């Protein structure tokens, strides 16, 4: 059991509202992050969406995943995780424009791949891997979570198109990671020279548009570009699963 | 939930420490991990039981200041997997390589150690064996309380030494061990450094003739901290404060220095 008895959680300052509920910095045995629905009465579809997020988070125990600590039913539906420190990768790369050395860019890539490999082993498709959902905790450990405060740049073509009810795959996560690798090695978002959204969508969908890999920094290894392209392949089952990605990196890493 | 790990997944690598209880290795399971194994083939009822008790405890913990339990494995050999800490144990820092942390940092380490203990006690878990070695200073920044043993006398409270009941262990018994760690932090030494005989230490602490020497604390150790130590080291269980109160005391203390 991971219920947290009513009365123990202190909710602090508001951080933002996602699709689910609202995230606050709180205090429960130290600094913790609390995501809660701000409603009097939750509908059975929300009651369920909560149970699934909790069902998923309780299955995780890994240094590179947001540490889930517990939930609360009364007074509000609420999920407590660890309170991260620093800022997201999205922030680092495109807002404050941190200038990481390549050795760290690679190490970040590795830790991200590490968490993703773990989730996939546990049969969890993330469905929204992107730099903003990646926190650089204490500026050195990667923590994958859901931090949304929609996100098409990380979507694979088959996802874009949406032929199926469900198009999500281990492979769809891999593509997203391939875009995250783009962000790392370019320091930039993709398709920066196109100002129209629907076109970006159409084209990526139709395989007319793909990330401009020449834009990567020059000290970026040739194995790492090669890996980048493999995760970005427009055809699903040509993309490698994470065990192979993790190996590819570890190889070049020790050289 | 089911935290069993499938067979042939874990790669036990270099050995890290032996001991007649079991063995700990650096390993590979979704990155770097620590792997405590039992190093016989056929485990006894007493070994199997004690294994289920350690898992039983660990899986009830989820907190930054607690060593992250990741999974267990029965086939082929019994094994427990935790996160791999990069860094050194706090004992190792203070007594082996003698790291000199600045005072604000020492207090932080105490704040976290207390933070995680508060957690455990609020989850009705008594460590029984808190000490500098069982505290890892992960990545030189976060504290991780674990149990790296395979008694440890300097941290036992008088009533624990006198073997009053079968269970002299208490939240307070743990608080006394914490007080000894604070002493390690603020002096950088183990207590009773001028005594070389173990029976005498036991006998004396048991009888109340020997208290840790608080004159030895660093000159810049605050008065409030020094008080808190003596409060934690009280010879009588009941006069020892519990961790909510401790943490609170530390946190008031903390804001009055950069
Ligand atoms: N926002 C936020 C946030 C955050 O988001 C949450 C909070 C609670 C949740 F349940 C969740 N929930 C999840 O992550 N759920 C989830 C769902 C599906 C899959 C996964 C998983 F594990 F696969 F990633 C997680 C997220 C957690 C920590 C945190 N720290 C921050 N620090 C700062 O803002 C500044 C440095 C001072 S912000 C922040
Ligand atoms: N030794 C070791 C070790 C370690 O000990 C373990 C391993 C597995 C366990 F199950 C356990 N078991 C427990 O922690 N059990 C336990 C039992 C009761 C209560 C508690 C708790 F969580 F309350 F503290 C834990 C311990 C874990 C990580 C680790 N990392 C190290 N890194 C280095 O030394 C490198 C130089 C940088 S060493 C190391």
């Amino acid at each position: 059991d991971w219920e947290i008895p009513d009365g123990q959680i202190t909710v602090g300052q508001r951080i933002g509202s996602g699709s689910f509920g609202t995230v606050y910095k709180g205090k429960w045995h130290g600094d913790v992050a609390v995501k809660m629905l701000n409603v009097t009465a939750p509908t059975p579809q929300q009651l369920q969406a909560f149970k699934n997020e909790v069902g998923v988070l309780r299955k995780t125990r890994h240094v590179n995943i947001l540490l889930f600590m517990g939930y609360s039913t009364k007074p509000q539906l609420a999920i407590v995780t660890q309170w991260c420190e620093g800022s997201s990768l999205y922030h680092h790369l495109h807002i404050i424009e941190t200038k990481f050395e390549m050795i760290k860019l690679i190490d970040i890539a590795r830790q991200t791949a590490q968490g993703m490999d773990y989730l996939h082993a546990k049969s969890i498709i993330h469905r929204d891997l992107k730099s903003n959902n990646i926190f650089l905790h204490e500026d050195l450990t990667v923590k994958i979570g859901d931090f949304g405060l929609g996100s098409i740049l990380w979507m694979a073509p088959e996802v874009i198109r949406m032929q199926d009810k469900n198009p999500y795959s281990f492979q769809s996560d891999v593509y997203a990671f391939g875009i995250v690798l783009y962000e790392l090695m370019t320091g930039q978002l993709p398709y920066s020279n196109i100002n129209n959204r629907d076109q970006i969508i159409f084209m990526v969908g139709r395989g007319y548009l793909s990330p401009d890999l020449s834009k990567v920094r020059s000290n970026c290894p040739k194995a790492m570009k090669r890996l980048m392209a493999e995760c970005l392949k427009k055809k699903r089952d040509e993309r490698p699963l994470f065990p192979q990605i993790l190996a590819s990196i570890e190889l070049l890493a020790r050289s």
